[PDB]
């Protein structure tokens, strides 16, 4: 937490146009509140002059998350299946004795559920044998039955709309020996406490240097209320789905699309049943087995999934990993202000960077730091690397004197050839002066 | 409008490196100007000491809009149509007497406009009858003619580039009994008034908590210069279009794509003519008939379409529904400053929330508020709901003492089952203290 | 550079909970640092009172760029080619004497590399002649061989992740006649200089009015380590690629997709080989030949490609053309502060606007300006146009007294018909007062 400005201003309240206005001199403060503040790192003490204990203010800010406004579209099956039935005489208006596993649903009769009969032999959809003339003359002409059924798991298809940034700002005030809590957020961004002495107003946020995804042209697939919890949750492009169920080889095929097919008995098996949810889940599994980031699945690429307050099953939100400075304005009924901050030295314990692939993989530099002081203090950490590795953002954090904090950085090299780099981790305190420096051996595999 | 800081600073102008510099002490102010301010809610009076009426400043800000830089690509038809002609002898180089409605355009001859002849009978593109041998021996062999024509409406295809935020900031100055207007925006963000006494500079905007769409991978279709005005205006994905006219079943098909088709007489009717503008318009109509938000059409999902100044037919902009705090800096040639704000009580008249579907629909809470005071004053409104409903952003507005304002909130429940919730609307004044509280019965349909 | 606030604040450092805290009164400054500042335009002189040369501070800021976190997916060929071989007896397990250019790769044997034999004559994939019965009775039955090979150039397919904003802020301090440099950026945003006298902290950025692309659903194709340097670099939609190599007519086709084709000998030539990298490169060439902006190619639409520090071949970044105000906080160990800015008059030399097409093209207004003064000073430029042309953002720049600067504006008309417009260019100094006005004749072609 850093004070942007301290200023004295005479605020005058007006109630009637004809009547007289009453004034009151207040002390307006502009604050930059970063995400992760607790209050135990810095305090703002107010000095009041009357014409006995001074009021102390401590500001706490929670981690940020991005909530996405979901709109329900239509239910979709996980694995649509095509069944082959090698029998004798075939007809779409047949019984289970000659169609076996195919059949037809009567939930009443459905003309699109009935199977399609194709001739026997090779070059056809299903390769079979026509048999002999004498077996054909009694049992009937050999035919293959093809049907579309939807067994197994089902998924919800949601449309990602606007993205909403959410958090909570706790303002603690000590008039004497008694505490008063003020909760400020995007939902409730204006508050007053203890007989109009305090005025907390949330103006906005100071622009970050890392983007938050919008997921504009994507749909979210949620399993109906094997693999991990959010690994089944996928973000797939809108063009990949067939909401009308009239398009082939797209997520959400219908019976009408499959039955109305160009050259059904000539086209290969499993046609009109390609690029489904199982194909996209399997492509992630193959990528995860090779120890790489998934392309569609949520788990692995996003941090803190659905860990937001007032959560639900049909709700989607991702954690904002970047530290954001939130512009807060505290307007006090005092004469002046004193800013009391806490400082405590710290040391870098050990940096753990594992060996990773040339460009298919990225680096993770786990840096654990201990507070060697006696009081809870603010900290800064810069992770500088060689010409090959791209710049990494500075990390802000508050460590208790009896605790440790693990801080990881994503390392991105620009070279293809297996090269050796050197990284220097610089730790700073509430005072922007360096407390400890550390080096680490870094190398990639071709 | 809220004052971030008030500060005295000695500004010194330099003209020559060798020469002497002249100083002047000025009073710099940092302001957070929200969208919707008029000036009648708060005033900033300057106190000048010389070695008679004080100058009063009032700042007005307009509602925000997002303008999209459109680039013309190519014209596209609304409904491309395939015509069937059941005749006798067929040939692509035939006359209108034996091709009827098909024919060919001579705007000169066009080899891609001529129809394609297919054999008679079933299993073909068009189901017909071959007739008898004796009718065939005189009139000719029976054939079906198929042709591609483009009748009806046409549309413009534009590429959405960068998004530009636009608004206007009016700065009113009263030196005596005479007014002076200063218009500040992203186009003109630096101004000075009345012999260098005033200095208005627009630094930037304070980060909002709601996203504005970019429409990156989308194209805008505009009808050529039934349905509503902007309901015909659609935002469709770039992959859905065939700008080259060589791809089948994509928006903007050509004659070449249709003529060069795999197994033309074997493939079903209306092939190469799927997923066109009419299919996307019809899918919106079906969604609107079921009282749900459209997927492609502009009207229904976006507020204030093309209501921006300096508008045109080949221009696109959407209104920014979220209130944005604009960072303005007023630098005055005075000794000090007095901030005179207006306060007027208000009461919640009635909350109107209609019953809506489980997840296919969202809620709208119409809250009408009256200014019970005597002067124009600023207001705040928080709409808190149960654990199931997600957080809604705080609304800022200015109400005249002889007027009312309707304020609607979008309600998003997280549960699928028909549940009953309770919502509490809290109204605040220019003073962040609550003026009126109101409750409402809330329930959804399964 | 503009001072947002100047404030005196007593900062008190705490080391132990039981122990006593030491105070120090500091002078906190809030600054809006725009991109392009050098230091020679304005200086901030500090006045220190002790109980001899004053410290002078000059702040320089570099131009901004947006860096995209690339993740490697798979290699892709530029032009996959299908070869036709008109021979006699054909078989997939044949020798080079009867398959000619087709053959098969043995890098060992590959069952998917072997060609496919199709019957002779018309209506087939390749139109040929079956010859005579007597030529067939000795040489063999006539057949056509079809094979898929990947000759020529190859490309890298990268997944665009998060966007990171990068720049550098230089803080120059003169204690006496000796200089001290402080480099502040998103990587290192906290610094202290000359025995805790200076405290530079980077809070964030002030919201711009122009968007920066995210490229969410796009992939970047880079040629393997004719056309320009970055013209071969393309941004193509994720749906356009077939990473699995199982889909036809999509970027990155495999042998399996081509061999497993519906009615191979019936379908037209070059099938399963459509919509490849060469098709997208050619569509840009045709657009560039007609003097229009490319759709996929990087060069032409984006400014300053890969001109960022710590660059590489597998790195992607675009220059931020919009001027951004960066919120910097300088906290000094002094009693007061004096702001000394430089002012120098300037004149508009000549405006060069070429005649362009109705809506397929956009305008470029090259405005060259000279500093007629004696010292390096800040400048402002507004380019107002008629009702038809949309609003253009104000441009900030610093010109040396012995130099000139060319400033171009993108002009977007809203009318389709060839109309004549009038544009007024207004130049301003460090003082927001107008120095020079200029008009220009403007017209478009239908
Ligand atoms: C902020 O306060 C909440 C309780 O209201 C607490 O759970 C949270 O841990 C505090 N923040 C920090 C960073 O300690
Ligand atoms: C703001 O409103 C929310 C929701 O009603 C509530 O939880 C919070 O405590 C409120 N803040 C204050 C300071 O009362
Ligand atoms: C701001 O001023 C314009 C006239 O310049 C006026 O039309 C507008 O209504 C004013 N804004 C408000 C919120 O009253
Ligand atoms: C800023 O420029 C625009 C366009 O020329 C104009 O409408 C506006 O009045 C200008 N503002 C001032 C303060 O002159
Ligand atoms: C800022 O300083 C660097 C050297 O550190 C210099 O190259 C650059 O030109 C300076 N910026 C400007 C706008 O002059
Ligand atoms: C900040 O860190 C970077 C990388 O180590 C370095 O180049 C820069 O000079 C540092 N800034 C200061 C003020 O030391
Ligand atoms: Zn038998
Ligand atoms: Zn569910
Ligand atoms: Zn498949
Ligand atoms: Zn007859
Ligand atoms: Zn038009
Ligand atoms: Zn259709
Ligand atoms: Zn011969
Ligand atoms: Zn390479
Ligand atoms: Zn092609």
């Amino acid at each position: 937490i850093q004070i942007l400005s301290k200023s004295k201003l005479e605020k005058c309240e007006k109630t009637s146009d004809s009547g007289n206005l009453n004034c009151s001199t207040k002390i307006v403060l502009n604050l930059a509140v970063p995400s992760g503040s607790s209050g135990g790192e810095a305090s703002i003490v107010a000095e009041i002059v009357e014409v006995r204990i001074p009021p102390v203010i401590t500001v706490n800010k929670s981690a940020a998350y991005a909530l996405y406004d979901l709109t329900y579209i239509r239910d979709v099956p996980y694995k649509p299946q095509e069944y082959h039935v090698t029998t004798r005489k075939c007809e779409p208006d047949a019984g289970p004795d000659i169609v076996q596993i195919c059949e037809r649903l009567r939930d009443n009769v459905l003309e699109q559920t009935q199977p399609i009969c194709c001739p026997c032999g090779p070059q056809r959809r299903m390769p079979s044998s026509c048999g002999d003339i004498f077996d054909k003359m009694i049992k009937g002409k050999a035919n293959t039955a093809h049907c579309l059924r939807f067994p197994g798991d089902w998924f919800h298809v949601f449309g990602i709309g606007q993205r909403s940034l959410g958090f909570s700002v706790r303002v603690e005030l000590k008039t004497g020996t008694r505490v008063s809590e003020v909760i400020i957020g995007p939902e409730n961004r204006t508050a007053t406490a203890n007989d109009n002495f305090l005025k907390v107003n949330l103006i906005g946020d100071f622009g970050g240097y890392t983007s938050i995804p919008s997921f504009e042209d994507f749909y979210l697939v949620i399993p109906r209320e094997l693999g991990a919890n959010y690994s089944m949750w996928m973000l797939l492009e809108r063009v990949r789905f067939t909401l009308d169920g009239l398009e082939c080889n797209k997520i959400g095929v219908g019976y009408e699309a499959f039955n109305t097919q160009p050259n059904f008995c000539s086209s290969p098996y499993w046609s009109c049943l390609h690029n489904q949810l199982w194909n996209f889940r399997e492509s992630d599994i193959n990528r995860i087995d090779r120890h790489q980031l998934p392309l569609y699945g949520l788990e692995g690429r996003f941090e803190r999934i659905n860990q937001h307050p007032n959560a639900g099953p049909h709700s989607f939100s991702i954690g904002v990993t970047e530290t954001l400075n939130t512009n807060l304005m505290i307007e006090l009924r005092a004469d002046d202000i004193e800013y009391v901050f806490q400082r405590s030295p710290g040391k870098i314990i050990n940096i753990a960077i594992p060996t990773f692939e040339a460009l298919t993989q990225f680096g993770v530099a786990a840096v654990i730091i201990k507070n060697t002081g006696e009081v809870e203090a603010s900290y800064s950490l810069t992770f500088d690397c060689s010409k090959g590795v791209a710049f990494v953002e500075e990390q802000f954090f508050i460590i208790k004197p009896k605790a440790v904090t693990t801080r990881s950085f994503k390392l991105y090299p620009t070279k293809d050839q297996a090269a050796k780099y050197i990284c220097t981790a610089i730790l700073k305190d509430s005072q922007f002066s360096e407390v400890d420096r550390a080096e680490c051996q870094f190398s990639t595999t071709a």
